[PDB]
Parts: structure tokens; C-alpha cells; sequence
């Protein structure tokens, strides 16, 4: 996250970390057993870390649970990043508390102009590399499908939306992928892609979760 702020410890209770010996992606807890992340975050033997603030220090609110299933969208395209969504089933159910909770799925697509909260342990620098210990937070509005397509001609599918600032200065970045975009109390986005971070006319591009609600519910029911 570039141009964000320190969330505060366990102030994003749905924010998880996907660890393969190290943090490489975010994810969103949507119920006791299931996480939504980005398809491009797929890898074998994922450990899910919940109740994290400082991802490099044990603070005592963590739950560490192995992924038993990692299910990439059937039409995920690694080149276009179309359908950049994955479901992870937890080997056991997370314990509900003030610090570890699910975020609700959308019932509708949110409107351009709606404010969203974007969170993660990704790069905080648009030039060079700095990884924060503690979770960073950004407030960023959904941008018009029109200004998104203007920024990324020939690249924005109906499964993608832009959020942020056409002037740049605030964005998601490398290591935020799979993390939540939460608008009007609902999970509307997954951190997917962008050209650089926080650059002018180059806002973050997010998986449009409202298109996947029926696939998510069917996957959960079957598995
Ligand atoms: C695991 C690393 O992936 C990520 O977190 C990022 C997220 C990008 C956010 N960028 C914004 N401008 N908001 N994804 C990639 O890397 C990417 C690749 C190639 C091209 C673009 C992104
Ligand atoms: N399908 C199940 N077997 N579930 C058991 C729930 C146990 C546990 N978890 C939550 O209720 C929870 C829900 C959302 C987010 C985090 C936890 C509890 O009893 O604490
Ligand atoms: N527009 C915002 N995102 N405001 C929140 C920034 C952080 C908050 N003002 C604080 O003192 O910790
Ligand atoms: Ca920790
Ligand atoms: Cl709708
Ligand atoms: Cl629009
Ligand atoms: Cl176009």
C-alpha cells in the first residue's frame, strides 16, 4: 500500500496473509472456513495467517491454519489476469473474536464514487522496495468503468474495476495481491494488477467480486 496509514492492530479482522515460508499475498476471510484471494497467488501447501498485525513478530492474536483446498477460477487467464480469483478452504474453522472475523460478500455491484478500504503488507514505495511490519490501510474510491478503460485501453474486462486516484499518490502495490477491497461493508474487490503503483492515470485494477458470488456459494456448498 502506497500513501496509506497504519490500520491499527486487528482493525481489519477479515485480512489474512498467505505464507509459503514467507508472506507473498493477502486474502479475505468470508466465513469460518473459506478465504478469497487472487488466482495469481496460487501455490501448493499455503499456510493461512489470521489475527496478524506485525507479520514478522508473534503478538498473540494470530491463528495459523493450513489450506486443505485451493480452487482457482476455471477461466483464470495468467496473461490477461481475467477471473483473478481463488477460494482457499481452511483445514479447520477459524475461531471468531473481535480480531478474527469474516467480511460479507456483495449482494450487488457497488457504484463508482463509493469509498472502499484497501489493506495489505505490500510495498509502500512506488520507487524501490519497502515492506511494512504492520498492516497498512488505504481509503480509495471506485472509479468509473469509463476512466478505468481510458487508463488501461484494451485491458479492462467486465470482471475488473479500478479504484484510487487518477492523480496517483495512493494505491495498492506488489505483495497486496489477493487482499481485500471492502466498500459499504461488502467485499467488492481483490487486489489483482496495475501498471506500477500510485502513478498518474494508472490506478489499481481489482477483481470484480460481485460477478463471482454464485460461483463462490456453489464452490463452498460442493467442498
Ligand atoms: C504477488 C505480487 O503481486 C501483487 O501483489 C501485484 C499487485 C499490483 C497492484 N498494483 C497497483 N497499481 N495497484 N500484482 C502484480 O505483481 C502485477 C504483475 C504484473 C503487472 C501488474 C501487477
Ligand atoms: N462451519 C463450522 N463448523 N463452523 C464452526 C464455527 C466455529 C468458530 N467460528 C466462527 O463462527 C467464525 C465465523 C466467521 C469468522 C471466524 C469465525 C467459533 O465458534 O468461533
Ligand atoms: N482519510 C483517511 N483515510 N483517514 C484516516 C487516516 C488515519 C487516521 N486519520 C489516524 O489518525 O490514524
Ligand atoms: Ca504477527
Ligand atoms: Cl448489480
Ligand atoms: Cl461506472
Ligand atoms: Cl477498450
Amino acid at each position: 500500500i502506497v500513501g496509506g496509514y497504519t490500520c491499527g492492530a486487528n482493525t481489519v479482522p477479515y485480512q489474512v496473509s498467505l505464507n509459503s515460508g514467507y508472506h507473498f499475498c493477502g486474502g479475505s476471510l468470508i466465513n469460518s472456513q473459506w478465504v478469497v484471494s487472487a488466482a495469481h497467488c496460487y501455490k501448493s501447501g499455503i499456510q493461512v495467517r489470521l489475527g496478524e498485525d506485525n507479520i514478522n513478530v508473534v503478538e498473540g492474536n494470530e491463528q495459523f491454519i493450513s489450506a486443505s483446498k485451493s480452487i482457482v477460477h476455471p477461466s483464470y487467464n495468467s496473461n490477461t489476469l481475467n477471473n483473478d480469483i481463488m477460494l482457499i478452504k481452511l483445514k479447520s474453522a477459524a475461531s471468531l473474536n473481535s480480531r478474527v472475523a469474516s467480511i460479507s460478500l456483495p449482494t450487488s455491484c457497488a457504484s463508482a464514487g463509493t469509498q472502499c478500504l484497501i489493506s495489505g503488507w505490500g510495498n509502500t514505495k512506488s520507487s524501490g522496495t519497502s515492506y511494512p511490519d504492520v498492516l497498512k490501510c488505504l481509503k480509495a474510491p471506485i472509479l468509473s468503468d469509463s476512466s478505468c478503460k481510458s487508463a488501461y485501453p484494451g485491458q479492462i474486462t467486465s470482471n475488473m474495476f479500478c479504484a484510487g486516484y487518477l492523480e496517483g499518490g495512493k494505491d495498492s502495490c506488489q505483495g497486496d495481491s489477493g487482499g481485500p477491497v471492502v466498500c459499504s461493508g461488502k467485499l467488492q474487490g481483490i487486489v489483482s494488477w496495475g501498471s506500477g503503483c500510485a502513478q498518474k492515470n494508472k490506478p489499481g485494477v481489482y477483481t470484480k467480486v460481485c460477478n463471482y458470488v454464485s460461483w463462490i456459494k456453489q464452490t463452498i456448498a460442493s467442498n
